[PDB]
């Protein structure tokens, strides 16, 4: 599923007009909504249905069905389990979408972009535009090398063409077709490698950036979500029937190749994450997991825990408590953890753990645990100080640390808000070391990470959150 059966602009009149005059019965597209909802349309007995899909930040929740990482695995999941969604609506055709404001080449009103194409273009790197002689036509500039060429577009009723050959429907259907079918010149390859880079930025030019977004993050994200559908990886050891109890929730599962794997079975929600500094990314403890938790922590020798939720928010139960009351002393199957003392910000919490195996005394260490407290339960935080404060603490622990493994981040699902925390950890790394003349590219980062574990970063808001926390921590220094 490529991403096509998503509209980005589309309202609910016509979403059931293209499913009645240009879909059959089993046909379906996906729109967004109540901003941060979704709306999953689908076509049957004549008669269209309207699921509601929501995500305030841990997942996608949709209404009546299972909870999903991304929409494209909530697509997956239902085009191949049928009978699952409820009378029974089945999954059968894609209503693909012709809108190209999501595509990475395309940047709509440009001028004649021959400069964006030479300060900052390589070999291949490509775009699409509006055309400014003819209205309604289009231009493609490549550059290649040393020269940039342009290519017309001609719009002839309803169609596309480069002036001969096939007359396409959609312009991502032109690219995609001279993505391998590459024009040659009369005397040159045109080849379209990579979509021209147009958000890496210098870190001195973030506020800039962020103001131009502003008034823009919305269209920046979905295009950043469309591509999504190249990440659809196996999570095979998730569905076997032996770890179906193991996972929080069924349908989030790790990515094999970077799952975590223990040698004590060998399963747990969790994923290590390599952008030094490597992140392990992890559900919420279960009940029946915690065992396995403290396994994970001391194989990976692992000093320091990122807590980004309450055990119980909005009534639901989020994390178990799989730390010892302050003194006291646990013993977890085989390994015993201590808690040490307890220190206690206004955002976070400080909790110094001693976790080591049973039977053997020389394999204990020092377990830093910090749990964040002051997490909304609506949306995002308003100020990224307190946040930048409390990534800055965990970030100074761990440098003092010799040879400390990754850290372990987790929050209810472990892709939500843990994904936010990580990504933000990342951009200052590059920032602390090396300074404010360092390159930042916000959803390269995102789409690096979400390769590794299914759904880093959920919603937008997260999203504009990044940003404001990357711009007030280059304000502040
Ligand atoms: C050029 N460009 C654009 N713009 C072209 C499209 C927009 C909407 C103008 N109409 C904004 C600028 N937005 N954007 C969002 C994510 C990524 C991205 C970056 C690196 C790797 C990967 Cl996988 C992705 Cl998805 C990009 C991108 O490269």
């Amino acid at each position: 599923t490529s991403r096509r059966w998503f509209h980005p602009n589309i309202t609910g009149v016509e979403a059931e007009n293209l499913l009645l005059t240009r879909g059959v019965d089993g046909s379906f597209l996906a729109r967004p909504s109540n901003p941060g909802d979704f709306t999953l349309s689908v076509r049957r007995n004549g008669a269209v249905t309207h699921i509601k899909i929501q995500n305030t930040g841990d997942y996608y929740d949709l209404y009546g069905g299972e909870k999903f990482a991304t929409l494209a695995e909530l697509v997956q999941y239902y085009m191949e389990h049928h009978g699952q969604l409820k009378d029974v609506i089945e999954l059968k055709y894609p209503l693909n979408c012709a809108d190209p404001t999501s595509e990475r080449w395309f940047h709509g009103h440009l001028s004649g972009a021959e400069k964006l194409l030479t300060e900052k273009g390589k070999h291949g790197s490509f775009l699409v535009r509006e055309s400014q002689s003819h209205p309604g036509d289009f231009v493609l500039s490549v550059r290649t090398g040393s020269k940039v060429t342009h290519v017309m577009i001609r719009c002839q009723e309803l169609k596309y063409d480069v002036g001969g050959g096939e007359r396409f429907d959609s312009l991502t259907d032109l690219v995609e077709h001279y993505k391998k079918n590459p024009m040659v010149e009369t005397l040159t390859v045109l080849q379209l490698k990579q979509p021209l880079n147009t958000t890496r930025i210098n870190a001195a030019e973030i506020e800039s950036r962020v103001r131009e977004l502003s008034k823009g993050f919305w269209e920046e994200f979905e295009t950043l979500q469309q591509q999504e559908c190249k990440l659809l990886y196996s999570r095979k050891e998730g569905q076997r029937q032996e770890n179906k109890n193991k996972n929080r929730y069924k349908n989030i599962l790790p990515f094999d190749h970077t799952r975590v794997v223990l040698h004590d079975s060998d399963y747990i929600n969790a994923n290590i994450i390599m952008p030094k500094k490597s992140y392990i990314a992890t559900q919420g403890c279960l009940q029946n997991t915690v065992n396995d938790f403290w396994r994970m922590v001391f194989q990976e020798n692992s000093r320091v825990i990122v807590m980004t939720t309450k055990e119980v928010e909005r009534g639901k139960s989020k994390c178990v408590k799989y730390w010892p009351d302050e003194y006291a002393l646990k013993e977890y199957g085989v390994m015993r953890v201590r808690n040490v003392k307890e220190s206690a910000a206004h955002d976070y919490t400080l909790r110094e753990l001693k976790l080591s195996k049973v039977g053997q005394g020389n394999t204990e260490r020092t377990v830093w645990q910090y749990h964040f407290r002051t997490w909304p339960d609506h949306g995002v935080p308003s100020d990224p100080g307190g946040v930048l404060d409390f990534l800055e603490e965990v970030h100074h622990k761990q440098e003092s640390i010799m040879d400390a493994g990754p850290v372990v981040v987790h929050c209810s699902a472990g892709i939500g808000r843990t994904g936010t925390f990580i990504v933000i950890d990342i951009l200052i790394d590059i920032i602390r070391e090396k300074g404010v003349d360092c390159d930042i590219d916000v959803p390269k980062t995102i789409q690096m990470v979400r390769s590794q574990r299914s759904g880093m970063v959920q919603t937008e808001a997260q999203y504009r959150f990044i940003y404001m926390a990357v711009q007030h921590y280059i304000e502040t220094l």
